[PDB]
């Protein structure tokens, strides 16, 4: 019982840069570095943009921005911490029911807004900056207009779902396929991450 361990903190380890001509996605931590990041909590480097790419010892996905809070899922994060400059840091909404965890937005970054004109036809981001049409089916859901493998978007749960425009509309939760390839996507819509707050 003092030969244990614990699982560490979720590290962020890039970011899916949109603020410019392009969407891509952008490394800041390698993996023997992570680990390390991970073990102790203490993350130096400084946070920019709005979608995190973020990492456990094991798994790997994204984090979004939104209303000052830094949410992902909890099925890749848990009850796990996120390495900050001043340590580890609990986070301030855990909700496994809609499997939704948030972090207090770091300094230095952006937070999203979330959409109020009504969103149409969102925009999918994946973990390697791709932009997908998604056409909202529902309000939680919506179906793609281009077919592609679920291998592309395994990583990406935690990731943001666009307006035309940019605002948020909800964070990537699941994936709906058939024989191997994707048909539709599932999300958590942006009001009850309002209603969790
Ligand atoms: C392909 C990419 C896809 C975005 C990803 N999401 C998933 O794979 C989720 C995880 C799990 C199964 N998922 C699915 O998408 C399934 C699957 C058949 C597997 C495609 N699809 C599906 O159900 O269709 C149905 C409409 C949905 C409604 C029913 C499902 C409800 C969703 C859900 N809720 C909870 C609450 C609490 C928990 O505690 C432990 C755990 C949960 N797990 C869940 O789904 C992803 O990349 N993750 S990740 O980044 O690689 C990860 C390593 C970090
Ligand atoms: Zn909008």
């Amino acid at each position: 019982m003092a030969s244990m361990k614990k699982k560490g903190s979720v590290v962020i380890v890039g970011r899916i840069n949109l603020s410019g001509d392009t969407a891509y996605a952008q490394q800041t931590r390698g993996e023997e570095g992570c680990q390390e990041t991970s073990q102790t909590g203490r993350d130096k480097n400084q946070v920019e943009g709005e979608v995190q790419i973020v990492s456990t010892a094991t798994q790997t996905f994204l984090a979004t921005s939104i209303n000052g809070v830094l949410w992902t899922v909890y099925h890749g994060a848990g009850t796990r911490t996120i390495a900050s400059p001043k340590g580890p840091v609990t986070q301030m909404y855990t909700n496994v029911d809609k499997d939704l965890v948030g972090w207090q937005a770091p300094q230095g970054s952006r937070s999203l807004t979330p959409c109020t004109c009504g969103s149409s036809d969102l925009y999918l981001v994946t973990r390697h900056a791709d932009v997908i049409p998604v056409r909202r089916r529902g309000d939680s859901t919506g179906s793609l207009l281009s077919p592609r493998p679920l291998s592309y978007l395994k990583g990406s749960s935690g990731g943001p779902l666009l307006c035309p425009a940019g605002h948020a509309v909800g964070i990537f939760r699941a994936a709906v396929s058939t024989r191997g390839v994707a048909k539709a996507v599932q999300f958590i819509p942006v009001e009850s991450l309002e209603t969790t707050m």
